[PDB]
């Protein structure tokens, strides 16, 4: 034990040595599919910026997945400081990208500079095809190692990025094939969240195919989620605001069931473990309903979607399961307080049905004890 | 948007730009204290290896924390490939350390090669003092930047490492002072887990002080945890095995309360979010009790500690909240099946009390519905 015991891992080698701090669980399917999501998220960030209007996700018969976007294309020109194409830099260097300021993407779900480079690292093979600057470029990688320099292989009028990857089985175990339904659920949700972006999903294994292009936003997303439940009130509460540089968008409606289903998103990335947006939502829900009950003389069945747009959010893991930016709590909480109280005044009937379900649950416990 | 839009973050700059993927939540106190834990974990890994027998954690009156160990000392000699002292490499290079193989630490809670380097990155100041090779060495950093080369400042017979850091307030917000009790709880738990390592905690603010040197292992840890609850049975179930290169150690006892408190650890690091060790524990608990009930003609109040030793575990975030190595499920599950069934045969009285509480809960629901 001395100075020769200390090893430095360079390039993408650290990712292959310790995948879980980057990609999550490489044994239950979730990190495998998160590989796709990292790539799709980059396309989505072109769409947010206004440049991409179609996304095509294909599950190939050889268990690879491609994501095609019609955005601006990953930059192709030689990187001054690094001396190789900017595209190769992106694919091979951790904490390298165009989202560390707000000049290329005002708001974006990427922010770590590691996503596609992590997909590369954990792919036995990867294929990159970029249309920009009137040219088609293309490069191949194996286990993150470029096989040759980014190369012009044609002319075109189109711009866009195509990434196809075959995941390494020396990394992913147990669940090793892509599941249509997991990719579908995510891409469907993304369509509600990105009105006007055409998002296609194709399974070359059995020829199954979906085209998601929903137009009603998260309000329609809530209708969809209650399709085969029974909503107890007709008016879905909805608002979209931006104040103090934070966008807050909320839709919700109660059904006659007994589960709570709250979807939280930050710049289109889902938070399984919630966070400061969720905590603001709950605080405003509590405060607003209790003021409505005080004034009128007085969880279960709730479906809600909470989507925020934030210039530099903070997540407590690479995979972004929990948003931990505390100023986002205050933002959702005050926007919601204000607009939810207006909703209850403007729809007295909905208000009463909802408050009645709430009280029925309280009485039910009380009748038990 | 072109190749000049693509920025590379070098050294420790990425950590300062996106702290949460490394340190967790920098707004609620948890990441602040995790700074201490990263440093303490490195000491603990010397203890696991058999080299460190005392650890002194001091909260200083200027809100800095020092951790002193009597282990081998961070290597001081110039690193061949990197050309600076191995110690400076450790402090300044991500994914750099002595735990990527098993030559320096057979088992260890570190594994990413990033912990202390992350503490450095997020410290407005850091002080390193290393006793090895008959010399005292010392180096200072500010915001992760070394102020001068590692330097010999004396002779000594001792070996050990001292790290003192002052956390940056441009990173940590809301909770910015160290809380005695948070450090105490963790260090206490560590003492149960590392019998024979003297672990001291000193608060130079008010002169409060603790010395943790518990000898009964996780069995004693369970007694402690039930101190001020009421255990319903006298015999704490306990075992420590190592098979197939995985160590599994479990203690548990039921009290007459109604909460479940299961502490999981991997190579001494706690998993707030559980994982494959927890899932193995639960599977074996279910199977073993149901076989005991079948044979005898037939969560609440449980306290349990599950500690595993694994050569290369996999966590799904830098902060290690969830162990995601699936072979650890099978290991805990079979060791526990085997030894828990023996415990129930060997202590028929305990067995009956425990199974009676379990059934009482089932009946209570049933009497409700
Ligand atoms: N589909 C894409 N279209 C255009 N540019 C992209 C695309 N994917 C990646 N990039 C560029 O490569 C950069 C690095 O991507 P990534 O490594 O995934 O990190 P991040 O998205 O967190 O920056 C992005 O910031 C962006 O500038
Ligand atoms: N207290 C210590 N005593 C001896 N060596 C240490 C100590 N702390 C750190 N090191 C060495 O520095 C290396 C890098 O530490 P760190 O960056 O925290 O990553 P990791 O613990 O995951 O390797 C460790 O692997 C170890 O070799
Ligand atoms: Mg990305
Ligand atoms: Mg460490």
């Amino acid at each position: 034990y001395d100075s020769s015991s200390i090893k430095v891992l360079k390039g993408l080698d650290a990712v292959r040595k310790r995948p879980g701090m980057y990609i999550g669980d490489t044994d239950d399917g979730t990190g495998l599919h998160h590989m796709v999501f990292e790539v799709v998220d980059n396309a989505i960030d072109e769409a947010l910026a206004g440049h991409c209007k179609e996304i095509i996700v294909t599950i190939h018969a050889d268990n690879s997945v491609s994501v095609q976007d019609d955005g601006r294309g990953i930059p192709t020109g030689i990187h001054p400081e690094e001396g190789v194409s900017a595209a190769e830099v992106i694919m091979t260097v951790l904490h390298a990208g165009g989202k560390f300021d707000d000049n290329s993407y005002k708001v974006s779900g990427g922010l770590h500079g590691v996503g596609v480079s992590v997909v590369n690292a954990l792919s036995q093979k990867l294929e990159l095809v970029i249309q920009r600057e009137g040219k088609i470029h293309r490069q191949i990688y194996e286990h993150g190692v470029p096989q040759a320099p980014l190369a012009v292989t044609g002319e075109t009028e189109k711009t866009g990025t195509m990434v196809r990857f075959w995941p390494s089985l020396e990394t992913f175990t147990n669940v090793t094939e892509f599941e249509y339904e997991i990719l579908a659920k995510r891409l469907r949700e993304l369509s509600f969240l990105n009105s006007g972006v055409s998002i296609r999903l194709r399974d070359k294994r059995d020829g199954k195919e979906d085209h998601f292009h929903y137009e009603g936003g998260i309000k329609a997303f809530v209708e969809y989620l209650n399709k085969n439940k029974t909503p107890i009130h007709p008016n879905i509460f909805y608002f979209s605001t931006e104040k103090d540089g934070i966008g807050v968008e909320v839709a919700l409606q109660w059904n006659d069931g007994f589960q709570e289903n709250i979807y939280c998103f930050t710049n289109n990335i889902p938070q399984r473990d919630g966070g400061t947006h969720l905590a603001g939502f709950r605080a405003a829900m509590t405060r607003t309903l209790n003021a409505y009950m005080d004034k009128e003389g007085y969880r279960e069945g709730l479906i809600a979607v909470v989507s925020v747009k934030v210039p530099d959010p903070k997540f407590s893991s690479q995979t972004k399961d929990k948003l931990v930016s505390s100023e986002v709590k205050s933002a959702v909480e005050q926007q919601m307080n204000e607009l939810l109280a207006e909703y209850l005044l403007e729809n007295p009937t909905d208000a009463k049905i909802v408050v009645g379900k709430i009280i029925d649950a309280a009485r039910a416990r009380e009748a038990a004890r």
